[PDB]
């Protein structure tokens, strides 16, 4: 729990990544993707909290990547919002929102919505 | 743009956010908040996508805030995904989730979803 | 309350929703869409929760919609969730997921999310 | 496809599922819970588009469940946006939302958003 954080992570689709998590909060690394107008390797950073509570719970964090690299802009930032929880197996369980830059009259339909479940396997 | 959306910015229920657009697509700040197990600043990161398209489109960004600083702990922490769009009257609109840490067993109820908008004050 | 929900409501992208709020808790009635591959009117099905509370809570309800009549099919279903709200000016406020169906490749990009505010103008 | 819907579906929680699709597009059964202010089965009631694609994709659908029954009154109520996909291991894929019902003071927090998926075993 709190620690353990750092490290490589994959999910489901087969993208990677791979954070530091800092002594106050902070999650920096890179996002490579499985899907999407990706190419490459993606900053990410976000924030996780470095006092979860005393108790069996997994430890809030979320983060951050806009698609846009020296190879490709898809105009979109995906933010994951979740908990880690570690053990012999620990994962990353996450619910996704992936917005995109649209006019005015295509806002309605410019998020879409998924999960992630993280593993280091 | 960066400018554009560095400022000061209040959505509907009367939370502060406070934010820098960096030039490498960075976004640093301190949210206060008006809802919540929250008390004072808090500090918010994200990204948002520094080169946009000529159009009319918005300017696709997110961000994350832990809801800990050194007074408060709420054991939570909330993302916005959204754009911002800018012209005489900026705004930002987002869709938010709010994820608390829970035992296995109450996963199924650790995150809020719900939507707010930021009008810009100040740069 | 059934009566209450009952009537003729518009969100503010345009669109049209008609119910009618049954006494067993069910909602039944068609929508009218002002975006997507939409034509006509759609058959709608959904719940509420006929035994609110006194106080001033909104009711919980939700209703759903698959994008198919004899005029079009879109192959998707949008579900609204959310409360309804009495007074002189009733509202509905909702979330909504719209599903497409896709193939099991691009079934992580199937669901759109987006929220919607119903302003009630007849019963 | 289409078809196959109809039948006892259950949940990774437990929660069991028993619905008849018409073929108009129209989903009926009740909905037992494994979680929550829950206590027997809900009717649900819902619809799903009837004439899926020709192509290898599943059949969008949704349904409703208000937790309120002859037993309990949760004031909230529970809707799954989803496809299903059929085969060998048949099952739907759902992301739902929760919306209780609550004072304008605590609107914000008024919804809940999860994922959830069906199979027949
Ligand atoms: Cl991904
Ligand atoms: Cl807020
Ligand atoms: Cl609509
Ligand atoms: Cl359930
Ligand atoms: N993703
Ligand atoms: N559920």
């Amino acid at each position: 729990a709190e620690a353990g954080i750092t490290g490589t992570w994959y999910n489901q689709l087969g993208s990677t990544f791979i954070v530091t998590a800092g002594a106050d909060g902070a999650l920096t690394g890179t996002y490579e993707s499985a899907v999407g107008n990706a190419e490459s390797r993606y900053v990410l950073t976000g924030r996780y909290d470095s006092a979860p509570a005393t108790d069996g719970s997994g430890t809030a964090l979320g983060w951050t990547v806009a698609w846009k690299n020296n190879y490709r802009n898809a105009h979109s930032a995906t933010t994951w919002s979740g908990q880690y929880v570690g053990g012999a197996e620990a994962r990353i369980n996450t619910q996704w929102l992936l917005t995109s830059g649209t006019t005015e009259a295509n806002a309605w339909k410019s998020t879409l919505v998924g999960h992630d479940t993280f593993t280091k396997v």
